């Protein structure tokens, strides 16, 4: 057997910065490298972009419970690999590609409970080994329009 070293996402930007738009397409490689010999089962990618907002509340021998609240703007899949297959030392690079909705999207933003985040999920399933995922964060915002209605 062998072992999965690294696993990485490199974004091929517009330039250089992984900033995008609507209708845009986000393209890239998802990188892996290996020791050895790794059997894998599937290499799927996940997209989403939403709106997120943080907060906790103490209760009570007291302790404090935590919740998440997100609107989705953007979901999407898609499969790289299978759905086993072998790979052997060295490094592994795997291209990926989709488009964001032509429809208006979301602008990125960082408040302190709430924000608007963007990602690209990588996920690495392997024969008699737990799932292991990547999330690469990539920021949109939309372009100027000069025929916005009110």
């Amino acid at each position: 057997l062998g072992k999965v070293k690294s696993l990485t996402i490199s974004f091929d930007c517009l330039n250089n910065v992984p900033v995008y738009s609507s209708g845009d397409t986000v393209s890239g490689r998802v990188n892996l490298e290996v020791t050895g010999e790794i059997r894998v089962k599937s290499l799927k990618i996940h997209a989403r972009g939403h709106a997120k907002v943080r907060w906790t509340e103490s209760r009570n021998t007291a302790y404090t419970q935590n919740y998440t609240e997100e609107v989705e703007y953007f979901n999407h899949k898609d499969i790289l690999i299978g759905h086993f297959h072998t790979i052997h030392s060295g490094r592994h690079e795997y291209a990926f590609s989709f488009e964001l909705p032509q429809t208006p999207l979301a602008t990125s933003f960082e408040g302190r409970h709430g924000s608007v985040r963007y990602w690209v999920k990588a996920e690495l399933h392997r024969p008699w080994l737990l799932p292991v995922k990547l999330k690469k964060e990539f920021t949109v915002f939309e372009h100027i329009d000069i025929n916005t209605p009110s």
